[PDB]
């Protein structure tokens, strides 16, 4: 499995070294394939800092610089693993990520759907969880739209204009971690 550890981030994975999930440190884990084998960042929270900003797609970490768009850096391929999302586990669970849904305005800016939208991020989070192929219809002011998950784009029912959608989470540091973590 691709998954990390919830178990292991908290109180501890009663399956110790048989658990068939990733047993890392961190709720994130930056990794670039190379030949056949997935090798860990130096600087993982830079990487992560700069990927959940919605507004940021490159980032020269190391000699290398990441495409986020691409996910891919300097032609060799890159990943994050990740803990599940938030909407798929109960409140309790401090170390599930939290994904934010923002749509790009006219002014060149990323906005959070609901920041108006009848939508919100956890509302787009769960459908997308339940089925990543969906269309979401919502409204905002008097408009209309349809938001495609697998194009990830917004699109006016009436006017067919459409607009970029980012999935990206929110950023923990590793200091932070360490404070959940007590
Ligand atoms: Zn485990």
């Amino acid at each position: 499995s691709e998954e990390i550890c919830l178990d292991h981030l908290c109180k501890g994975c009663p399956l110790n070294g048989s658990c068939s999930k990733v047993h890392f440190h961190l709720p994130y884990r930056w990794q670039m394939l190379i030949g056949k084998t997935w090798t860990d960042f130096e600087h993982m929270e830079t990487i992560e800092k700069g990927y959940c900003n919605p507004g940021i797609h490159l980032c020269s970490v190391g000699s290398y610089t990441i495409n986020f768009r691409v996910m891919s850096c300097d032609s060799f391929p890159i990943r994050r693993l990740s803990t599940p999302s938030s909407v798929t586990k109960p409140a309790n669970s401090v170390f599930t990520t939290k994904w934010i849904w923002y749509w790009k305005n006219e002014s060149g800016t990323w906005i959070q759907y609901g920041e108006n939208s009848n939508v919100d991020s956890s509302y787009l989070e769960s459908l997308y969880q339940s089925c990543p192929r969906g269309v979401v219809p919502f409204q905002a002011g008097s408009r209309n739209y349809e938001l495609s998950f697998q194009g990830m784009i917004q699109t006016n029912i009436a006017s067919k204009t459409q607009k970029d959608v980012i999935r990206r989470p929110t950023f923990v540091p590793q200091w932070y971690v360490q404070q959940m973590k007590r």
